[PDB]
């Protein structure tokens, strides 16, 4: 088996997504729990964990193909000073990779590749739901405030 | 729901190839065991039963379309003497299924056919993987040699 | 070790009436469960069970005594669309199997091959009590009818 | 109960056979066992135990027709160096034993005795299973040679 | 499938030997334990429902070649007064048999009914078992004695 | 380490009685059962394992001496139809072994090869004391009798 | 209670010995796991700890006799590169401690001091199946090779 050049660019283009994710989130969250926001922490660390599982299947898939991954290339990655910042930050990372992720889709699809089609397809549908939870934290930041919304993942914790 | 002559023509040949890989790869594994060869036989006897399952599948599928499924065809059976011989015989099968299951999903797919596509997808990616397997088996053993490697499987009994 | 020609062939018939049988009784069974009569189907189902239980032992005999399995070559497989004609057609299978194991014993024991005779009486017993299971059961069906006895095999759910 | 002379000349010329087989078995398996070969010295070491219980079902078969079992005959024992060497002596045993069993067994039942032809018929099944292992191991050392094979049976341990 | 009636015969007779055996054997062992021979009985009713047994499996061997089973007729019931005489009995019975036991398996095996000659082949075997347990039983009462052998099978209960 | 040829016959003679041992032994535990005399065969058959645990040690100390065992020659087999025969024949074994045992039990000590002559001493102890039972189950049929002395080793089951 | 003093020169040659083997084949064990030799570093390890016991049976009985041990001697300690040289090592420090054993046994047992002889016979008995070991190993890489015998005892973990 040998896959097409194009599905490869691909697969490749979204593993560095997946590994610039990665690292932003991680860093996010050690940011996060130095200053004493525990429960947003948390659910950051979550979330980097699934970037890396997402990585992996990408990097399996592509060994199937005969292909080099490639874990040499990154893109820029995003640090913000307060939580607002950080989740807009996280929520162009979301929008870039559903929009490649469709483009990817429509294209392998059109050649007779469907098991890369599918991939792409959870992959799609877990960053939907990634960005929705963003939108909603923003929002319920919106209606709060900064200060009542901090003070609601603060905890002494020995 | 009557389903279209082609779709039922293309399920009744993926029928008869999954019935000749049945009866292959059990042939293969009895005679692997008569030799001394054990762990092979067990990979083969599961792989064998795996094949039986697909069969399954596609019957249940064909059955709920009110069709009739076909019980008495069989393609040609590939007996090897070497391993290398049976590694290409199981090969050779992978390859034909897999192109038979493109096409026949491409076809179903544009008929508005939408779960006979879903089985192909999922036997699809199970062929994938097989075929993955056999690949690098014949690659260890192109490095290490036949006899070299042969004496890894071989095991004294109770 | 090194059998007769004929002993190997009298074996490689039987291996064949036994795969034909495998294939008709798992259609059958099929069939029956996807009309509703569940009852009816696991006993078919259990029966092909069987049946891959005796071609499997006739395999193994024949590997012992250095000779070439025959997993090409298949009778002709009967389908019925009542449950009478379903029970006739295995009554015929039966009959045909049981006068080939009467006289393939006589002939292995002629020549001082004992324990192939051995097999052979012991697949001869199992098929008479098959026999004697579908005769019983024509019988019913020809007493209550056809109704009343598929009234008894039906069941709404789990 | 007297059974005839010639039945019980058979019985105890095979008794005279397990016992021989029992000697060899047990020193060929203490001589593997000083080399370093310890799965194989398991091995021969059932198989003498296996002897051991034919010799007492020949036993208690003769002493059921008011004989007198021989206790003082041996044959020749054959002591190997090399592992060729000692499959070829218990390829060897075997086929002896065979041939004497198949004839034994055509007197036996000419004579109206059943009982002993049904012992010989279970001892005669166990010995083709025997010399059938004998000769996969023999084929085995012959593709791949004495050190490759050898290495394979060694373990140092407490 | 029908079978031969010669077949047919021959499992009824042996079905007809069977029944008198459980009939004898039952009766002694109540002969035996009205005596206060305790151990014997226990053995002799364990031989009366093997009897049963064997006899239920000829029935389903007559029943499943579409023949006629006989549960009218009887042999003779020998019952003795002594040990030595019920052990001389069972060994009378025992021999009949098993010569008719042989005498059927040829006769079987000759026209290609091989499930009858092999249940006729097992019950042979269970019958040289009980006579040879009857003959050692007859020898040890020869060697020790009536009174000596009996005050070894009588307990206080 | 390649040991004298002396010691070497000494041990292939013992190994040599010990086979012969075990093949009376279990001879005459199979004649026993098929008597009816129950606790005697378990105590016979008992008797002819140990024989053969006797063999096995042997057989290994020849073999770390860089030797080679025989297992191709016997001494003669004593069978009996009594009871007191087959004790007779049992105590001739015993008192041949026993003779042997102290014999080379000097020779090999006289030569510096100490764990050889353990291996004997043990195989006479054990050997002294099956003498002792052998020759106390003699003097026991001599005073009881034969018949009241076989009443106590039979059984029904 | 007081040895003589050449019982108790022989006693403390043997544990000058002891000290000796302990340490050569905790060298050598350490040197095997080293290299990736998991197995046989294993037994190595176990070796000297028996060599431990035996040394330390020994401290006891020269106390029990109102001596002085000697814990400040060493014999020289011989150290390998391959397997084989670590193998000869072994034999030959065994072989000068059976030689010293037999010598010794006889000049105790001459005296009538038995529990020192017996000390050394159960000493003399390890070291013979030490010495089997060894040449069974050194056996088995004559006829595979030093590669094709290395490759079964390396484990990756
Ligand atoms: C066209 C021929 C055959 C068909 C369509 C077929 C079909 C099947 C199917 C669908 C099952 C389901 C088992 C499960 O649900 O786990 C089954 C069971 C099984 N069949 Fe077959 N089979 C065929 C030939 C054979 C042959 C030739 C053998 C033996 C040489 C065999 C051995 C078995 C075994 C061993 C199982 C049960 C596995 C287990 O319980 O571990 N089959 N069969
Ligand atoms: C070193 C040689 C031998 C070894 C290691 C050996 C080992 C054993 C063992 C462990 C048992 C079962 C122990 C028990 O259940 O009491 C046994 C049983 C038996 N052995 Fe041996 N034995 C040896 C010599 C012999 C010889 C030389 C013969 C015949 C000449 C023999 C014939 C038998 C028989 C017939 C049995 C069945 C015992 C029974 O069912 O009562 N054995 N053997
Ligand atoms: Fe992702
Ligand atoms: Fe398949
Ligand atoms: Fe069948
Ligand atoms: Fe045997
Ligand atoms: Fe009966
Ligand atoms: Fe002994
Ligand atoms: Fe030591
Ligand atoms: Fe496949
Ligand atoms: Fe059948
Ligand atoms: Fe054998
Ligand atoms: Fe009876
Ligand atoms: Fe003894
Ligand atoms: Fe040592």
């Amino acid at each position: 088996m040998q896959g097409d050049p194009e599905v490869i660019e691909f697969l490749n283009e979204q593993l560095t997504a997946e590994l610039t994710a990665i690292n932003q989130y991680f860093l996010h969250a050690k940011l996060q729990d130095h200053k004493g926001w525990t429960k947003l922490a948390k659910y950051t660390r979550a979330e980097s964990f699934d970037e890396m599982r997402h990585a992996e299947v990408l990097t399996d898939r592509i060994l199937l193909l005969d292909g080099l991954p490639n874990y040499q290339r990154l893109f820029h990655v995003r640090v913000g000073q307060s939580v607002t910042e950080m989740f807009q930050a996280d929520r162009e990372v979301e929008l870039e990779a559903i929009d490649r992720l469709r483009r990817g889709i429509e294209v392998m699809r059109a050649k007779h590749d469907i098991t890369s089609a599918n991939v792409f397809e959870a992959i799609l549908a877990d960053e939907e739901h990634h960005i929705d939870y963003l939108e909603t934290q923003l929002d319920l930041i919106e209606k709060l405030g900064e200060s009542l919304y901090l003070s609601t993942v603060i905890e002494q914790t020995q």
